[PDB]
């Protein structure tokens, strides 16, 4: 009688009512326990929805307490009911938690309001597809008192689904993987296989578009670095942790304490030092010349960049030779040939990079590289040295990567703030155990892993299975949590990279940048449409287009320089690139969402930012000269 019933006609009035479940599936080692039921009302013949209700009353518990009732008036002659749960914290995962098909066939006497019957009948959730998992069961009632299999593949594609949880098809015709189903008839005569052709055309000149940072007693310790401020002056400043000095800190400690310049954190100089500092000492061949195929670029390659006896070699000027190809070598056709090796190289079909998750357009090292391939450290290797000749010779590397990445080629240490640009449900599960009491999780010590179909438990501590989660020691346990998903999985591999970088490059001479800089250094600097990316950007919770507020950051974002424009969209939305179609294909972590401006915080605050769903919350700013003074402090010491 409450309503909800736009039937009516010659139709019978029944009341459905869900009760709980008990002992429902997941895999999120967590649990992420936040389903909603979706109860789908319908007629048998056509499937057509004619009655659609969602309820979510039940938040981190496995067992929700849906005791919920829906009266809806249908005939039960040809009508069915599909309860379909899934669950609201499942993100880039399967979130089908299950599927239940109701006919109303049986119609039992059925007196609701006069009758005592206390049965609420449990079935058994039922999976819908082959990447589903169903436990446990669904307690439902009925009352009606008045009256008067997937699709074939084209041959050589087959779908994965990678360590994150999503999905993806590869291909092994032409040896590349998407995103979307598997296309349909080839029919490749010119069109199709055209299509590739002016996508690699499109790409190349996009590569050629960026241009590098510099074309725009003797040693340091780490993060150190020398400037010359005016009237002839030499200081010495650190880049780890904001300090400036006037005296050179080897061993000149009681003269310390001194009038030093602001602290000011410049790109152009940093790599000046750095490119003058970087040398070849001793003597090597003067012509390093290599003969390559197209086809095999990454395959030869591999015989002989690897093959070196020693990485001195590396560091002579490079000479390339394509085959059928005898045009001039003016420091292009080595360009060309980094790009193509790039391209080549970061391709998940090898297994050895796979895309992150708070993006669908970057690169991160796959975990699960073991299986894909039995030498990922060779490869590995081979990939450090690339890179690293990349940064020595000054060429560009169309490579990008995510902030851990780099932050762990750095050698720093891995939080949530790292994490949450790998996966996005460890990152809220954690945020959620930080902020809130963990006594509700009720998780102990224990994680479950399933390999070769069996299910075993492993302990993070000595007698961590014996002890139960509580206040005052989380700090640990998500400490652990992270060392057990990302730092220890991934540890071998990174360090195989980081040796064949550093095979090329002094290790000492790149911990003086952050990890908001090497990934300019290596893929360069880029250039951003300030005005499509205006045309680009929603605004919400009262921030009009033409709100002062808005108009005085899109001045200050025109104001700033590359650098710092780069680096502002670096620390937004986590990648210095941008869609080689616009700013409308900014992808997120749950779809496409483009750039994003929030009322939020304390005026006397400095903004924030959110990578997963690409938004910068700004607090009001009450004159110019504020919101550029904040947003510069914010984007400086973006982290």
């Amino acid at each position: 009688v409450y309503g909800l019933s736009e039937d009516e006609g010659e139709s019978r009035i029944l009341r459905v009512k869900v009760v709980s479940g008990i002992d429902l599936a997941k895999k999120d080692i967590f649990g992420a326990s936040d389903p909603y039921v979706k109860l789908s009302l319908y007629v048998a013949d056509e499937n057509r929805e004619l009655a659609l209700v969602q309820t979510k009353t039940i938040k981190k518990t496995l067992n929700p307490k849906w005791n919920e009732e829906f009266y809806f008036r249908v005939n039960p002659s040809n009508h069915r009911l599909l309860f379909e749960v899934f669950d609201e914290n499942r993100l880039t995962r399967d979130d089908f938690l299950g599927q239940v098909d109701v006919p109303l066939s049986h119609l039992p006497t059925e007196d609701p309001t006069m009758e005592r019957p206390y049965t609420f009948k449990d079935f058994l959730l039922r999976p819908r597809s082959h990447k589903s998992r169903v436990k446990g069961f669904l307690r439902l009632k009925m009352a009606y008192m008045p009256k008067n299999p997937p699709p074939p593949l084209p041959p050589g594609w087959e779908e994965k689904v990678d360590n994150l949880g999503r999905t993806y098809y590869v291909n092994h015709n032409n040896r590349t993987t998407q995103w979307h189903r598997p296309s349909l008839m080839d029919v490749s005569s010119e069109s199709d296989n055209n299509i590739r052709q002016i996508n690699q055309e499109a790409a190349h000149r996009r590569f050629r578009s960026r241009r590098h940072i510099s074309e725009d007693l003797g040693p340091l310790p780490p993060g150190w670095e020398e400037r010359i401020h005016l009237d002839g002056r030499t200081f010495y400043i650190d880049h780890n942790s904001k300090i400036t000095q006037w005296e050179d800190p080897r061993l000149q400690n009681p003269a310390i304490t001194g009038p030093a310049v602001p602290y000011s954190r410049e790109f152009k100089q940093k790599y000046d030092y750095f490119r003058k500092k970087l040398k070849k000492p001793a003597d090597i061949p003067n012509r390093f010349e290599m003969k390559l195929h197209r086809n095999n670029i990454f395959e030869e390659s591999y015989r002989r960049i690897m093959s070196v006896k020693r990485p001195d070699v590396l560091k002579a000027r490079l000479w390339i030779e394509f085959e059928s190809e005898k045009g001039l070598d003016y420091g292009g056709v080595a360009r060309e040939w980094f790009f193509l090796l790039s391209k080549e190289m970061f391709n998940p079909y090898y297994g050895l990079f796979e895309y992150s998750a708070t993006d669908n357009y970057t690169l991160q090292i796959n975990p699960n590289s073991g299986l894909c391939n039995e030498d990922h450290l060779s490869y590995f290797t081979f990939i450090g040295r690339v890179a690293g000749l990349a940064v020595f010779h000054g060429k560009l590397l169309d490579g990008f990567f995510i902030r851990p990445f780099y932050k762990m080629m750095l050698g720093k240490q891995i939080t949530l703030n790292d994490m949450e640009s790998v996966d996005s449900e460890y990152y809220n599960s954690l945020k959620w155990i930080l902020e809130n009491d963990p006594t509700e999780l009720d998780l102990m010590f224990c994680i479950d892993e399933e390999n070769f179909g069996q299910t075993y438990q492993v302990d993070l501590k000595p007698n961590g299975s014996e002890i139960m989660v509580t206040n005052e020691n989380k700090r640990e346990y998500i400490d652990l949590v992270i060392q057990w998903r990302f730092v220890n999985r991934v540890q071998k591999q990174m360090n195989a990279f980081l040796e064949g970088f550093t095979e090329l490059l002094p290790i000492d001479l790149i911990k003086i940048f952050d990890e908001n800089e090497l990934e300019l250094l290596m893929c360069g600097l880029g250039d951003v449409d300030v005005n499509d990316w205006r045309q680009h950007s929603i605004y919400k919770n009262g921030y009009c287009p033409n709100h002062p507020v808005i108009q005085w950051f899109w001045k200050a974002v025109l104001l700033m320089d590359a650098e710092k424009r780069i680096r502002l969209l670096q620390f937004v939305t986590g990648t210095s690139r941008v869609p080689m179609n616009g700013f409308a294909e900014l992808y997120g972590s749950n779809g496409p969402q483009l750039f994003t401006i929030e009322q939020w915080g304390s005026p006397e605050k400095l903004p924030r930012a959110h990578t997963c769903f690409n938004r910068l919350d700004l607090p009001p700013y009450e004159t110019f000269e504020d919101l550029r003074e904040k947003l510069l402090m914010a984007v400086e010491n973006a982290q």
